[PDB]
C-alpha cells in the first residue's frame, strides 16, 4: 500500500497473509474454512497466516493453517486477468476470535464514489521498493467505469473496476494482490493489478467480487 497508515494490529480480523516461505499476497477470510484472493496469487503449498500484524515477529495471536484445496476461477484468463479470484480450503477451521473473523460477500455490487478500506503487505513506494512488517491500510473511493476504462483503453471488464486517486501518490501496490478491497462492510473487490502504484492517471484495479458470489457459494457448497 502506498500512501496509507498503519492500520493497527487486528484491525482488520478478515485479512491474510498467504505464505509459501515467504509472504506474497494477501486474501480475505470469508468463513471458518474458507479464504478468497486473486488467481494470478496461485502457488502450490501455500499457508494461510490469519491474525497477523507484523509478519515477520510471532505476536500471539496468529493461526497457521495449511491450505488443502485452491481453485482458480473457471475462466480466469492471466493474460487479461480477468475473472482474477481464486478460493482456498484451510485443512482445517480457523477459531474466529475478537482478531481472526470473517468478512461478509456482498449481496449488491458497491457504488461509484464509495469509500473502501484496502489493506496488505505490499512495497509502500510509488517508485522504488519497501515493503512494510506491520498490515497498512487505504481509504480509496471506487471509481466511475467510465472513469476506469479512459485510463486503461481496450483492457477494462465488466469483471473489474477502478478505485484510487488519478492524481497519484495513494494505492495498493506488489504485495497486496488477492487483499481485500471492503466497501460498507463487505468485501466488493480483490488487488489485482493496476500500471506500477499509485502513478498519475492509472488506478488500481480490482476484480469485481459482486459478480462471483453464486460461483462462492456453489463451490463451497461441492467441497
Ligand atoms: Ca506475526
Amino acid at each position: 500500500i502506498v500512501g496509507g497508515y498503519t492500520c493497527g494490529a487486528n484491525t482488520v480480523p478478515y485479512q491474510v497473509s498467504l505464505n509459501s516461505g515467504y509472504h506474497f499476497c494477501g486474501g480475505s477470510l470469508i468463513n471458518s474454512q474458507w479464504v478468497v484472493s486473486a488467481a494470478h496469487c496461485y502457488k502450490s503449498g501455500i499457508q494461510v497466516r490469519l491474525g497477523e500484524d507484523n509478519i515477520n515477529v510471532v505476536e500471539g495471536n496468529e493461526q497457521f493453517i495449511s491450505a488443502s484445496k485452491s481453485i482458480v476461477h473457471p475462466s480466469y484468463n492471466s493474460n487479461t486477468l480477468n475473472n482474477d479470484i481464486m478460493l482456498i480450503k484451510l485443512k482445517s477451521a480457523a477459531s474466529l476470535n475478537s482478531r481472526v473473523a470473517s468478512i461478509s460477500l456482498p449481496t449488491s455490487c458497491a457504488s461509484a464514489g464509495t469509500q473502501c478500506l484496502i489493506s496488505g503487505w505490499g512495497n509502500t513506494k510509488s517508485s522504488g521498493t519497501s515493503y512494510p512488517d506491520v498490515l497498512k491500510c487505504l481509504k480509496a473511493p471506487i471509481l466511475s467505469d467510465s472513469s476506469c476504462k479512459s485510463a486503461y483503453p481496450g483492457q477494462i471488464t465488466s469483471n473489474m473496476f477502478c478505485a484510487g486517486y488519478l492524481e497519484g501518490g495513494k494505492d495498493s501496490c506488489q504485495g497486496d494482490s488477492g487483499g481485500p478491497v471492503v466497501c460498507s462492510g463487505k468485501l466488493q473487490g480483490i488487488v489485482s493489478w493496476g500500471s506500477g502504484c499509485a502513478q498519475k492517471n492509472k488506478p488500481g484495479v480490482y476484480t469485481k467480487v459482486c459478480n462471483y458470489v453464486s460461483w462462492i457459494k456453489q463451490t463451497i457448497a461441492s467441497n
